[PDB]
């Protein structure tokens, strides 16, 4: 699953929503998350988002492994 990280905070849009298939970027506080199990692990975002500030889950740093959980737990339970 491609996760927000660090660097669209406050960015906040640019934008990734409207490319995805799977529609799955919704807003949180300030920036979008994304759902990363709806995501289907695809490209389309991490491409068109500024420096990839999507990142994939593993590709994440530990730093943020604490945001994936997050975009995770924002649409899990
Ligand atoms: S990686 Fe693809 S499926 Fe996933 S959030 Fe991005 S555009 Fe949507
Ligand atoms: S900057 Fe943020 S709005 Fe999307 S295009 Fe990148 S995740």
């Amino acid at each position: 699953a491609y996760v927000i990280t660090e660097p669209c905070i406050g960015t906040k849009d640019a934008s990734c929503v409207e490319v995805c298939p799977v529609d799955c970027i919704h807003e949180g506080e300030d920036q979008y998350y994304i759902d990363p199990d709806v995501c289907i692990d695809c490209g389309a975002c991490e491409a068109v988002c500024p420096v990839s500030a999507i990142y994939h889950e593993d590709f994440v740093p530990e730093e943020w492994k604490s945001y994936i959980q997050k975009n995770r737990d924002f649409f899990k339970k």
